């Protein structure tokens, strides 16, 4: 079955603002997730025709990867930090929605999400 469009990054609408906590999302922890050795199933789109799954996008109706939120967090697309972890945790479930536990694809989102987990720890407060 044919992809959906990705994800909406970019709303000329909805308006912008900058927040510590945000550029920590950017340059911390969507930076430190990317680079990691398991990243790469998670840094665009879940290409459902190449993959050859025409089931994901009736089960998967939420998607979301780590692409779309580097162009969130680049364009300013959030208000507030909350809404981009909501993204990212978005991401991980869906995973978890599709596959089974144990599956190579779900180590290896378990391992991000634990990076990731880590990494709100440290979230700076507000300031
Ligand atoms: C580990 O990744 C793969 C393994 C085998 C073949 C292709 C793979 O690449 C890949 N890329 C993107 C998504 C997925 C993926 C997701 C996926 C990835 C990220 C996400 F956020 C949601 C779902 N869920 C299942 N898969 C594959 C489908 C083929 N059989 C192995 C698992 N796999
Ligand atoms: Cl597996």
């Amino acid at each position: 079955s044919m992809n959906p469009p990705p994800p909406e990054t970019s709303n000329p609408n909805k308006p912008k603002r900058q927040t510590n906590q945000l550029q920590y999302l950017l340059r911390v922890v969507l930076k430190t997730l990317w680079k990691h050795q398991f990243a790469w199933p998670f840094q665009q789109p879940v290409d459902a025709v190449k993959l050859n799954l025409p089931d994901y996008y009736k089960i998967i109706k939420t998607p979301m990867d780590m692409g779309t939120i580097k162009k969130r967090l680049e364009n300013n697309y959030y208000w507030n930090a909350q809404e981009c972890i909501q993204d990212f945790n978005t991401m991980f479930t869906n995973c978890y929605i599709y596959n089974k536990p144990g599956d190579d694809i779900v180590l290896m989102a378990e391992a991000l999400e634990k990076l990731f987990l880590q990494k709100i720890n440290e979230l700076p407060t507000e300031e």
